[PDB]
């Protein structure tokens, strides 16, 4: 469209995103799966949301909080997931 209504964070969002993933990859060797599910639920999000605000709000948290706990990870890998299941363009329930 024109604009979301408040700003955008797209390229921010991207790179949190990638951010996040690519610490995942290096705390979550015991699920490597979480990355492609972590991608997968980005891809699949909507990408308005992606490039909303809230996903930036979502992903600074998540971000901030997993290098201060790399054991809650999952917490927030789950949250992410569970923000792009809740924030996704083509849902289905999945």
């Amino acid at each position: 469209g024109s604009h979301m209504g408040k700003k955008c964070y797209k390229l921010e969002n991207e790179k949190l995103f990638e951010e996040f993933l690519e610490l995942c990859k290096m705390q979550t060797a015991d699920h490597p799966e979480v990355v492609p599910f972590l991608y997968n639920r980005q891809q699949r999000a909507h990408s308005l949301f992606l490039a909303s605000a809230e996903f930036c709000n979502i992903l600074s948290r998540v971000l901030s909080r997993a290098r201060s706990r790399p054991a809650k990870l999952y917490v927030y890998i789950n949250e992410l997931c569970t923000v792009l299941k809740a924030h996704s363009a083509k849902k289905k329930l999945n």
